[PDB]
């Protein structure tokens, strides 16, 4: 490691010495033991910690604060790693591993509010990384351009209710793009976290969303992961979202080679996404409990679920409507994963109903 780099380690970590209102888990868990033992340490591609920790530095807001520029920094800067994933996660010790994929019985999962007076709508993704690239910040632009080619050429092959186009960003109209990023649907552009983890190099190349006619079914392409497949409506059928991810998922793992790792499941460019990289959540009203932020937090956390803001995570709430999810992806199955919202939902909907 050149002595650059080193210093801007140093006066990094002793940015977040002096800041007593940062509160992400890189704080937390980069003592100066773990610090010293890591800081000399490179990857086989040449990432640093310094790749690793810059967006927690510049971004003292953040919640975790680390993202992995390769595959190999997970376990060379482990001594970081291990426990912020075991924190965020919910218990992941050394000695665990993540269980093989498995979607459950899919018929157990309910509609989740029947009468419709609180969700509006409902959403599962999963991530996906393509064996043979690194992570953002490691890419090149001829790299973007390799995958999309790849991505949309695999896609086009999609049938029946999954059919649809590949809409590349380079090209699209800025009004196009607003409405689909308005409505929920495609990534916004110059999300600051991802910046600073120099992670957004050469926008737009390479980056743009698949998706069938109904938008029912959507695929991004080089935002925060090399893929990111959805499946969404309106109401919450739950079953019917699920399925049609379960159906397009197994359809795309036949066609394309992805990284999975022993121990750490699916591999994804953050590591509160790995494992089962799913992500199940509602847009709900809940006028009672959602009276202040900070209680409906408090519930929700000890479902395991997580609140974010209507137009995403770092977003607020319009309207009183609020993005609730399973917080926790790795270690348990898709199916606990989807089953931790569920069930956490449900309750929290007759506790809306029941409160004075
Ligand atoms: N249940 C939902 N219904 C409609 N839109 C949703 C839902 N959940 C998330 N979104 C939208 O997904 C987009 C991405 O949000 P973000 O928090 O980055 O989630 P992620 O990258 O995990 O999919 C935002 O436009 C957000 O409003
Ligand atoms: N898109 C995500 N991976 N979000 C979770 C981490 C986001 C951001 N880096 C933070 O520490 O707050
Ligand atoms: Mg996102």
């Amino acid at each position: 490691v050149d002595q650059a780099t080193l210093d801007k380690l140093e006066a990094g970590f002793k940015k977040l010495q002096e800041a007593s209102d940062c509160k992400s888990l890189l704080k937390k868990h980069l003592t100066k033991d773990v610090f010293d033992s890591i800081k000399n340490k490179k990857t086989g591609m040449g990432a640093t910690l310094l790749d690793v920790i810059q967006s927690g530095v510049e971004n003292l807001d953040s919640g975790v604060g680390i993202y992995a520029p390769d595959a190999e920094s997970y376990r060379t800067f482990g001594p970081l790693f291990d426990p912020i994933i075991d924190d965020y996660h919910g218990g992941f010790k050394l000695t665990d591993k993540h269980p093989p994929k498995q979607w459950g019985d899919i018929n157990t999962l309910v509609g989740l509010d029947p009468a419709g007076q609180f969700i509006i709508s409902t959403r599962v993704r999963c991530g996906r990384s393509l064996q043979g690239y690194p992570f953002n910040p490691c890419l090149t632009a001829e790299q973007y351009k390799e995958m999309e080619e790849k991505v949309s050429s695999t896609l086009s092959s999609m049938e029946d209710e999954l059919k649809g186009t590949y809409y590349p960003l380079t090209g699209m109209s800025k009004a196009t793009q607003q409405q689909l990023i308005d409505d929920h649907f495609l990534f916004k552009e110059g999300d600051r976290f991802l910046q600073t983890a120099n992670a957004c190099r050469y926008w737009p190349t390479g980056r743009g969303i698949f998706h069938n006619d109904a938008k029912t079914f959507l695929v991004w392409v080089n935002e925060e992961d090399h893929l990111r497949i959805i499946s969404m409506q309106k109401g919450g059928d739950l079953k019917t979202v699920y399925k049609r991810l379960v159906t397009a998922v197994d359809n795309i793992e036949s066609k394309l080679p992805f990284s999975h790792d022993d121990r750490f499941g699916f591999l994804t460019f953050c590591p509160t996404n790995l494992g089962t990289t799913m992500r199940a959540s509602v847009h709900i009203q809940l006028p009672k409990l959602a009276k202040d932020r900070k209680v409906l937090e408090d519930i929700a956390s000890k479902f395991n679920l997580q609140v974010r803001g209507t137009r995403g995570e770092h977003t607020e709430s319009e309207g009183g409507v609020y993005d609730i999810s399973n917080k926790r992806r790795l270690g348990l199955t898709e199916y606990q994963a989807v089953r931790e919202m569920q069930d956490g939902i449900l309750e929290m909907i007759k506790m809306e109903k029941a409160a004075a």
